[PDB]
């Protein structure tokens, strides 16, 4: 049910696009959020699909903190979708605006290959600080699944497809 992505490599492909508007007509099994290790979805990805899911999303994530304690950076845990997928893969990428080092990032994307198709958005890129450029490297050199990348910014996106 994934339209109008452009395919960069095997099993990679890119979409300029709101990872919620897109989540929200595909309801793929996968949707993955760009979490911190604290679950506490405030502003970018996380923010956005946090809202859509009417804060369903930070209620279930306050519960998995309370019994488990925080995730660690380059980390993930699989929660419920709710509205937007069948699941939701929070995966924590490193904050460069938090001094985290870019080489948990590709430990974060391994991730993604314990599923055979996610919906996702660049890690570590955006408000995050890391370069998107080399997040896109990370993802197709580490992802062997079926990934489908939604890219906010336009801007961005005309950015990455140029100098694939
Ligand atoms: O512009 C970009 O694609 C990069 C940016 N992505 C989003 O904020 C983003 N991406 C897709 N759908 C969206 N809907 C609402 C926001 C949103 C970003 C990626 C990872 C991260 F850790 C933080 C931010």
């Amino acid at each position: 049910s994934f339209s109008g992505y452009l395919k960069l490599t095997d099993n990679v492909y890119i979409k300029n696009a709101d990872i919620v508007e897109e989540a929200k007509k595909v309801k793929p099994t996968v949707v993955v959020n760009a979490a911190n290790v604290y679950l506490k979805h405030g502003g970018g990805v996380a923010g956005a699909l946090n809202k859509a899911t009417n804060n369903a999303m930070q209620v279930e994530s306050d519960d998995y903190i309370a019994t488990n304690g925080p995730l660690k950076v380059g980390g993930s845990c699989v929660l419920s979708g709710h509205n937007l997928a069948k699941h939701c893969l929070h995966v924590v990428g490193p904050n460069v605006n938090k001094g985290e080092d870019i080489q948990l990032l590709k430990s974060a994307y391994e991730n993604f290959n314990q599923h055979e198709v996610l919906l996702a958005p660049l890690l570590s890129a955006g408000i995050f600080g890391a370069d998107p450029i080399h997040s896109l490297r990370v993802c197709v050199d580490t992802v062997r699944t079926n990934v489908y990348l939604a890219v906010f910014d336009k801007n961005l996106y005309d950015k990455l497809v140029s100098s694939f």
